């Protein structure tokens, strides 16, 4: 239409590669945060962003397992710099019409001045890294211009895809959107012996949705626009309006809106991460006629490394979409051998229309993510994918002695919560229907009682954990909304999912009237791609999720939280501490 | 058949060549034992092994008769390392059917926990070598992580093929299987004067049979499996069961199951050693119709 960007007008780029490992461990690699001008699209003007080394995404850091590395994340954004991200909250639109976050522009609403007034204040978190809390990017310890955050990463972890981004307390949703994100690949001998496509044929893909502001006649102007929609104008408990997380109509891949990539008719490896604030990409690979393309994509790794077996992603009805929530990583082989001279598209699928078809109304006005243009060669790729991938993979057993956490996730309108969803840490009991008490009727048909002991980031510490121990964490989502939960430090495995009836939960009370009931005639199968190592799993509701993990290889104070950046900036986050068992004896 | 490897799917490799002779005899060549992942077959995942210089087979050492050589066989396998070889003993199975050592997997049986607890404890024996007992790899004198066994080999012996391998007291059967073997060639003027095929045309072949573990659905998982068969469950004299030696279904040549080798229509020299625990290979050269080929092989 008039005023729309043409998809696939510009080629894909990849961030420059950084290899920081050296003989001299005391010689840090400075990674300087600097303002930079970014061409999102040939049809836009340049866009002001903040980049690690002036690049968006940041450089792709590459290391080998065991190579000890030191990085100085160094704020070089001058005092007085314009804040790259304009922020607005806008009214709801007419019902049954596309929400305003399906559109650019502010619709008359004034940029929020308090965001405009943000100085550069940043802390970098290497998401997925096994490293002590002093290295982790703790949210309060963001630094201003001239100052550094120093991180050691021992990198004593199997080959995987990590990624790094701003984590500044309360403002992570803006800082990350400004451009502070990048990926970080660890290599090892096990991965090497797989003989995976590499060099030219290994492509990091950092995808993120954006919105843009518009000029006064409605022309897009390239300015980053964090636009949310108000679902409650005035919250009964507080003064304040209440808004949903960020979703935008434009999809960026490696810092470009809707790029194309020229590839050969061979095997390729994609290191995919969703770096979006909140959007879940339900990805489908489709051909010129919008037909999903089976038998071509294979998932081979996940957050924490190689899967035990490759998972076919055939966009059939065993896995119709590859669902990628914020912060999740997918190690994908795609096999273009039979596809020379073809053009294929990765698209976000809307719930209300086929893959490839706009569904503005399902939150996907523009399906396009990126295009592959496959050149016919006369070459023969004999790459072999084995049926078992990793010989190192050992399945997590519930038989290993472990401790237990229950984390309840609550509906937004819950009592005492100011209209926001929350993390509630729960402790079991051994004054029935009361505030902060939740009963649960388990599978075995019996009922336990739990009390709420923390509801927000700054409540007193709940989880203190001996280094080297295993713990099973249950996330019990009592709401209809999906929270991609993330735990710093550790690798976990998914043990089980169960559906619940949660209509026993009284929002106005903030407790159960009648118990939350496991619902055993709704099986929730595990996704076929979540049986490896994960550190950020999706938790729909009403449901419960069982993960297990070894808290291993480092110490300190760490975070777990929701990875919708808006919910994270609004209290949906908790600390935990990992100490030597021997220091645990002193409390 | 479903779940079977395709023979001849990957090319033969040869260990890298090592040439330790030097003008300063007091400068040892360090040969460090390390964990390594090796791809036995394209249809398998990578396999955990222990290798001399991270190589399985270890490097082909080459020396001339009279070149005095000192080697520090140096344990660099980190403490806490997973032991690479899984050990089980399984019951007989029905008479007139293939023995269980004919099949991959453990069947029901538990990995032996004592073998799984082994730390890396190795001593290296140069099999063939004429050198004093101090150098020969006495079996009790295995070394743990961070230490070395030092060996002088005067190499005063006519040209031949020797081979080297772990010789650790009581655990040799697992250590060698873990990957600790390689070959060692001595050259001299007499063999040189025969002008034998050399370079590209001399190929060491270290053959060894192996067994592998399976997952629950019975897929091969690349994990080294030392699986022996119980022939007497309770020996009258001792508490304990008695099992036969190791035999396994897969043949590796230079660390690859059933490789192929591209050669020219010319004379080749093969330096063949059987590094198996126990299997005696009864070797036949056959053609595409399975006919044995006469007039082609000569042992020298
Ligand atoms: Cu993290
Ligand atoms: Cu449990
Ligand atoms: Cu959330
Ligand atoms: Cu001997």
């Amino acid at each position: 239409a008039p005023g729309e960007l043409t998809p696939f007008a510009a080629p894909l780029t990849v961030p420059p590669v950084l290899r920081p490992a050296s003989d001299e461990v005391t010689r840090e690699t400075e990674i300087a945060l600097r303002p930079t001008w970014v061409r999102l699209h040939p049809q836009l003007p340049p866009t002001l962003m903040w980049g690690y080394d002036g690049q968006v995404p940041g450089p792709t850091i590459e290391v080998r397992r065991g190579q000890r590395v030191r990085i100085a994340w160094t704020n070089r954004i001058p005092k007085g710099s314009e804040y790259p991200v304009t922020s607005v909250e806008v009214p709801l639109g007419p019902p049954g019409t596309p929400a305003p976050n399906t559109e650019p522009g502010r619709g008359g609403v004034e940029p929020n001045k308090d965001v405009a007034a943000l100085p550069a204040w940043s802390v970098t978190h290497l998401h997925g890294a096994q490293t002590g809390g002093g290295n982790d990017g703790w949210a309060d310890n963001a630094v201003g211009f001239g100052d550094a955050q120093l991180s050691e990463y021992p990198n004593d972890h199997q080959a995987t895809q990590w990624w790094y981004h701003d984590h500044a307390m309360n403002i992570t949703r803006w800082n990350v959107m400004a451009g502070l994100y990048g990926t970080y690949l660890v290599r090892d001998d096990e991965e090497d012996a797989l003989g995976l496509p590499s060099g030219d044929r290994e492509i990091p893909l950092l995808i993120a949705d954006r919105n843009l502001d518009t000029d006064e006649d409605g022309r897009l102007n390239g300015r980053l626009l964090h636009k949310t929609v108000i679902v409650q104008q005035s919250n009964p408990e507080t003064g304040k309006p209440v808004s949903i997380p960020f979703f935008g109509p434009y999809t960026t891949v490696n810092g470009r809106i809707w790029p194309y990539a020229d590839v050969d008719d061979g095997w390729y490896r994609l290191r995919l991460v969703n770096a979006s604030n909140a959007r879940i990409y339900n990805l489908v690979l489709i051909d010129e006629d919008d037909r999903p393309v089976p038998g071509v994509v294979h998932q081979i790794g996940s957050d924490g490394g190689l899967l035990p077996r490759p998972v076919p992603v055939d966009f059939d009805d065993t896995l119709p979409v590859l669902s990628a929530a914020p912060a999740e990583r997918f190690d994908l082989l795609v096999d273009f051998r039979a596809l020379g001279g073809r053009r294929l598209r990765l698209v976000d699928k809307g719930p209300g229309a086929p893959a490839g078809t706009p569904d503005p109304l399902g939150g996907v006005r523009y399906p396009e993510v990126m295009e592959f243009r496959v050149r016919e060669t006369c070459e023969e790729d004999s790459f072999a994918l084995p049926e078992v991938l990793s010989g190192s993979f050992r399945r997590m057993s519930h038989d290993i002695p472990h401790g237990h956490r229950l984390i309840v996730l609550t509906p937004p309108g819950t009592k005492g919560s100011g209209g926001h969803p929350e993390i509630w840490e729960m402790a079991e009991v051994e004054q029935v229907p009361a505030e902060g008490v939740i009963q649960v009727t388990g599978a075995d048909g019996r009922t336990k009682t739990y009390r709420r002991t923390a509801r927000t980031f700054n409540d007193g510490l709940g989880f203190t954990i001996g280094e080297g121990t295993h713990e099973q964490w249950t996330f019990l989502n009592l709401s209809p909304i999906l929270h991609p939960m993330h735990i710093h430090l550790a690798d976990f495995q998914v043990l089980g999912r169960d559906a619940y009836d949660a209509s026993g939960f009284d929002l106005a009370l903030g407790g159960t009237r009648t118990p939350v009931r496991l619902d055993p005639d709704t099986p929730v199968p595990l996704a076929p791609n979540e049986l490896g190592h994960k550190d950020v799993f999706q938790v729909p509701g009403p449901q419960g999720l069982r993960v297990m993990g070894k808290f291993d290889g480092a110490y300190g104070r760490f975070m777990y939280h929701c990875h919708l950046l808006e919910h994270e900036d609004m209290g949906m986050m908790r600390p935990f501490v990992v100490m030597p068992p021997e220091a645990l004896k002193f409390d």
